Order: C-alpha cells, then sequence, then structure tokens
C-alpha cells in the first residue's frame, strides 16, 4: 500500500534512471477478443496468477520511449508510433495479443495527463521514461499461448543521463556467450533476453568493462550489438577549410538477431536526411572495427554511448584516449536528437507527438 | 475464485491441465536470507508492475510429479533432482535460489496440506508439483533483482496415456532455433518457452504435436525437442523367444540441451537395471534414419513413441500406426511408472517418501 512520491518535493537534480512511484499507471485487459476500456491504477501492484503465463512461459514483452518537457512550456513524446508498432511486432514474434497502435496512443496520453506534475522540468535535461508492457495473464499448465492479457503503461522522471557532458566507455566483446539464437528471439524486446544476458554481464563487470558486445551467434565473425543498444561506426569523415565535416558514413550491422534500435534508426535519418551524409545498414565484420574512426552504442535512455575502445581477448582497439573525449559525429548526434526532443531545433521529420496536458 | 472441491473431481477423465488446489507454499528472498515457508490459499499474489520477473525475464521454474502409491504412502519421484536443477537453472539468469532442504520442506508441506488432490491409487494420475522461483524486486536498469519469490504449486492430472502408448510425428525446425549455441537453453527458464510459441504454432497449423530442434550452430546435429530430451534405440538384440537381451540407448550430448531428469532416469535403467548399453555422444542428423525406435522423454509424458520424424521434404518412418509402439519404449515406459507407483523395488533410492 506504499504512497506516490510527492511530485512538489523531487529533486530532479539527483535523478538518475531509476524505478520511481508516480500518481498512477494505466491499465487494459485482453480475453474473449477485446481489450478492456483504459483504466488509471493508482497501487503500483496487481493480483497476478500463480500460474501466470507470463511467469513460467515468458510471455512478457516491453517498451521504452521519453516524454519532455519542452522549452516553450509543451509536453511532447518522442517517437511513439515507432514503439506501438514495435511492441505489435514483440507481442506477434511471442503469440502475445497486442494493442493497436491507437490503443497504444491513448494510453499514453492518458497516463501523460495523470502525471503530469512528474514531468522534469525544462532546464533539468531529464524527462518522463514511458514502459509500456504486455504480459500473458492467463492461468495455464500446459506450454501454449495465454487465454488472457494484460497491457500496462507505467512512467518515472529520470534525470540527464548525461550530468555534465557526454563520456565515452571501453567495451568487452563476450566470445563465449550469445544475446540471441540465429533464428531466435533476438529481434523482440521480450523479457527472457535480459535475464538470459545477466551471467555475461557480471562476468564484463568483473572485468569493469561497462558494456558488453555480441557478435553474431552463428559464426562469431561479424558484429551484432551490444545487450542493451544497437552499435555503429563512423568513417570517411572529411572537413573543409574551417574544419567543418562536410561527408562521412553510418555504418551499422544488419542481421535478423538485432533488436531494431528507434534510436538508430532517428541516427540514419539525422545522418542522411537531415546532414546530407552516407548511411550503410549491412554486415559489419569484426575485422571492420578497426577501421572506424568513432563508435558508439544508441538506445533511448543514453541517447548515445561513445565507445573509447573494444576489446577481444587481448586484442584492443582503441577510438578515444580519455573518457573526456567523445567522437564528433557521435557528439552532433547527441545533440542534434535533444535539440529536437526539447523543442530548441524545429521538428524537420515530425518526431514530435505532443500532447495536449 | 475459490478451490475445485476434491470429492467431485473425476480423477481418469482429468488431462494436463490446470486446477485450482487447496493451497500453495511460497517463501520470499531479500537482505540475505529466505522467508519461512508459508502455506497460502488464495492463488494469486501481489506483483509490482516494476517487478524484474515481468520485464527483464528473472523467471524458472520445475516439474516433478507425486503419486499415492500401491501401499497406500505418498512419494515425490526424484525430488533432489530437479532441487539441484532449480539452483542450476537460477544461477544461470544470476537469481537466487532455495536451498535443496528449503525445497523438500516446500514440497512435503504443499504435499500434506493438499492431499485430498492426488488422485488415489489405481486412477494413473498423480500430483504435478510446479515449483517457481521469479525476480519480484521493482527496477529500471537491466540488474539483477533484489527480490525474489519461491513457489511451490500444485495441480492433478490424469493418466497422460489413458489406454496405451500413443505415437505422434514430429517435424523438424529449419528456420528455427529453441536455444542459443551459447545461451540459456540448459536453464528451465521461461523465456525459453515463449520464444517457442511460433515455432509451436507454425508446426500445430501443419498438425504436427511436437517440434524437434537441430543445435542452432550448424544444423546438423539432434538437440532436442521443445520441451523434452531425444533419444533414440538402435543394436537391439533378443533370445529365442523374442525377449530383448541388449540395446543401446543413444540421447544428443549439447551444452544446449535441459538436463532432462527422465532422460537420466532412463539412462540409469538402460545400464544399470537392464545392463544394456548407453551412449551420451552428438547424434548428427544422418543417423537419425538407423534408429528402431525414437522417443521423446519428460516428466509429463514420461515417454512420447515417435512415429516418424519429418525434415523438409524427407520422411522418416519408425512407426505404422499410433498404436503400434516401440518395445524398448515401452518396457521404459512401465518401468518407470512401476516404480513411481511402488509396484516396482525401488533399488535406487529414487522414491522421496512424504508423510501425509
Ligand atoms: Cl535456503
Ligand atoms: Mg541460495
Amino acid at each position: 500500500g506504499s504512497m506516490a512520491v510527492d511530485p512538489s518535493t523531487i529533486d530532479w537534480s539527483a535523478l538518475k534512471f531509476s524505478w520511481l512511484q508516480t500518481r498512477s499507471h494505466v491499465r487494459s485487459v485482453w480475453r474473449n477478443g477485446e481489450w478492456s476500456p483504459l483504466e488509471l491504477v493508482n497501487e503500483p501492484t496487481f493480483n497476478i496468477s500463480i500460474a501466470a503465463s507470463a511467469l513460467h512461459y515468458g510471455q512478457a514483452v516491453f517498451e521504452g520511449l521519453k516524454v519532455f518537457r519542452t522549452v516553450d512550456g509543451r509536453v511532447a513524446a518522442f517517437r511513439p508510433v515507432e514503439n506501438a508498432r514495435r511492441l505489435i511486432s514483440s507481442c506477434d514474434g511471442l503469440c502475445m495479443e497486442s494493442p493497436s497502435e491507437q490503443l497504444f496512443l491513448n494510453a499514453l496520453a492518458m497516463v501523460v495527463r495523470d502525471n503530469v506534475d512528474y514531468i522534469p522540468p525544462y532546464g533539468t535535461g531529464g524527462s518522463l521514461y514511458v514502459r509500456p508492457l504486455v504480459i500473458g495473464t492467463g492461468a495455464q499448465l500446459g506450454v501454449a499461448p495465454s487465454s488472457e492479457y494484460m497491457f500496462l503503461m507505467m512512467v518515472a522522471p529520470v534525470g540527464p543521463y548525461y550530468r555534465g557532458g557526454l563520456k565515452s566507455v571501453n567495451a568487452i566483446v563476450m566470445d563465449e556467450f550469445d544475446r540471441a539464437a540465429p533464428y531466435g528471439v533476438g529481434s523482440k524486446k521480450c523479457a527472457g533476453n535480459y535475464a538470459a544476458s545477466l551471467k555475461a554481464q557480471s562476468v564484463a563487470l568483473k572485468k569493469s568493462f561497462p558494456i558488453q558486445l555480441y557478435l553474431d551467434a552463428a559464426t562469431h565473425t561479424f558484429v551484432e550489438e551490444f545487450s542493451t543498444s544497437n552499435f555503429f561506426g563512423i568513417k570517411d569523415i572529411q572537413r573543409d577549410g574551417a574544419g567543418k565535416i562536410v561527408s562521412c558514413t553510418y555504418v551499422t550491422p544488419k542481421s535478423p538477431s538485432i533488436l531494431p534500435s528507434i534510436t538508430n534508426k532517428t541516427l540514419r535519418e539525422l545522418i542522411s536526411q537531415y546532414f546530407g551524409w552516407k548511411v550503410d545498414v549491412r554486415e559489419v565484420p569484426f575485422t571492420e572495427v578497426k577501421t572506424f574512426q568513432e563508435c558508439g552504442a544508441t538506445g533511448t535512455a543514453v541517447v548515445v554511448t561513445p565507445i573509447a575502445s573494444i576489446t577481444r581477448g587481448s586484442t584492443v582497439i582503441d577510438f578515444l584516449q580519455s573518457d573526456d573525449q567523445v567522437g564528433e559525429v557521435t557528439k552532433l548526434l547527441y545533440e542534434t536528437v535533444q535539440g529536437i526532443q526539447y523543442g530548441v531545433i524545429p521538428d524537420r521529420f515530425n518526431w514530435n507527438h505532443y500532447i495536449d496536458v
């Protein structure tokens, strides 16, 4: 019976990326062919069958997107239609029912309006993290798709991921670990993929690597992605007489096993249609990694994680000399995404879904 | 929702379905310890909307059976094997786990409390026991949960074969894997089963009730079925009356395979009880057509005789009718059940008796 955090007392500057109990979440339940009307729920728990399919047989997928208080005082969700469609794709891959795009967008507006006082104010660099979830809740023993599903959407304010500037990190390649089967569910944002990566995480954390890069499980010769973020590389950077970048190539792996990052898609669209440079979505052999001039990971919580080095066995590929250093194009991407998200750069590609609050 | 009245259950008509009994047993882990076991009558619990099990998949389970035996006692079949595998599955997903003794304490408690749901001797039914460990701490970052819950629930299930073994047709899923080469295929974890459902629906649409996987790494070696191990029987030799006196039990070896306790039981029966040959090794798919019998094995079925295996356009036929069944397969089925129900002496002390 725990109480909501008082929004008027939240020190936004101390926020990191943690669970925080806001006023409400929204809920809908599927049975007999239809979702029930969306409802606000104040208590951050629900009653689940001890036999729920989500707990025994893994029918559980989720999403992640951000809502922002913009420079002119409005509220916008960043590309939520992309999340609604990926949620449907994750559900389908696990034989789960899913809310339609419109039900998803209705849930978002409903939950954002009821928790509007939890959106970190403009100037904090914070945001409202949105976590949609679909889980099989029917009680069953045989291994089969559940007959009942629940769609939840919860929110929590998070602080600026980079309080005080972009920082680069060291990555390790997991040679004795896979994150996805070649013909598996690596492209679905499903619960099981994350627990299946925890053992590799602890091995990498014990060696002081905050991020783990995976190669393709089939041959272990091509870059796949990090455990919770896509991989990209930058090369062929060319500049004019003023030092301005006038050309470069953004490279990112292509594979049915890779989670299709919406931030990655955003970066590709910025590289080619906003800045007018080259984008390559193709197989990235690991031997090519040493030819990249910049390397990064991409995902909603970080936008980008600049990669200072990649370690595989005893071979080290060094991109940046210090964690203070970050790739120039990588930083440009970060600032351009954030400029659009917060309303400072005009939203040329209509990525911002404004919510009337 | 109310518990099913045990005096109204038609034991012989039961299949393998969820049924609400009197109670389950629960313990929660926090701050370094599991809480004292408690019986809970209501078959739901309050779970955080941000629970690690729901978002990041820290959820593993077990399955074993409890039997009312011929002399009136109650026994669980090899429950220490389940306790040790539960710990192994938990370790693989960086989850806390109950100790063997806590698991056995939980088992005796839930079995005694639900004794009226154990199908009586003569029914061929049993009490299926479903242990479960789940991450229950609320968290946003991907990391092992700080809180876990241990549940053990039960349901009566009927005789899987009411009226003799029945064989089935299997299909090899060439465009689907069940486990990565360096993944969690050897852990009995929730995510493995949802990840198999798409392949399952494709096979059912073609009228195949069981799906066989080859190794994800090369697709040339037998791995296992989606929820049961594979074995083959060959080199069958008989005495002058046709009694089987020699054979070879072959089952695939791989770090991706869930180590089936029923498979382990069959290997121990073949070698230590009957004195025949057991080979735990890789089985290239080209060898499958040389098996005289083929089977799937797991707790719910004991064995499923495999009548045929279809891969692409190639069909391997083992049995001509769903009525016809391989003799070694049937012997193994009857010997396991004979031990489970107390009719065959429990030479290897596999039966864990529970005071009820
Ligand atoms: Cl313990
Ligand atoms: Mg322990």
